[PDB]
């Protein structure tokens, strides 16, 4: 019932869900790499390219999940301090050092981009009550104080052909794809 207890419960669940999502998505990414190799072996260059573009985004998303997990752990260890935060001014001026400002803003901003972890929405609800609605809207609508790294991993730019080629070459090494098959995809 108490705010501190509801927050602790929320953060713990977010950590478990984020860890599980990482595990699952990493395993799937591995399968995707095998499938790209199979596309290369069968001369399906166009499809292999499309699959790599998706894989690139999948890997970036996994990195996002890893960072969010760390932010959750940070907040979990400082839960008692967050209990003494009632305004955004306090958050930005008194909690920029302990990394709380950055951590909470990043998790709220991530809700829209990580629907696989529903509990993140609970953090928004909790902070909208603890601080105010203005704070949460500033994060979502205007990404105020949200780290550039988080904004980029939530919305990565188009993969350049150089990176796609690099992925193809690394997948070819992993799966011993014949030279001719990989070259035809570059």
């Amino acid at each position: 019932i108490p705010f501190t207890i509801k927050l602790k419960t929320c953060l713990k669940m977010c950590i478990q869900r984020l860890r599980y999502a990482q595990e699952k998505q990493q395993a799937i990414a591995k399968q995707s790499r095998r499938q790209v190799a199979q596309l290369l072996l069968t001369n399906k260059e166009q499809k292999a390219h499309y699959r790599v573009e998706t894989l690139i985004h999948d890997d970036i998303h996994i990195e996002l999940l890893e960072i969010l997990e760390l932010y959750c752990e940070l907040l979990l260890a400082r839960v008692q301090v967050i209990n003494d935060i009632s305004t955004e001014e306090q958050l930005v001026k008194e909690h920029m050092d302990d990394g709380i400002n950055e951590a909470i803003r990043s998790l709220i901003y991530a809700i829209l981009f990580v629907d696989e972890v529903k509990e993140l929405s609970q953090l928004k609800d909790l902070m909208a009550w603890k601080i105010n609605v203005e704070f949460v809207n500033g994060v979502i609508a205007d990404h105020i104080d949200v780290p550039e790294k988080i904004i980029k991993k939530c919305s990565p730019s188009v993969p350049k052909e150089e990176l796609v080629d690099l992925y193809l070459k690394e997948i070819a090494k992993t799966y011993d794809v014949p030279y001719s098959k990989l070259e035809n995809s570059l």
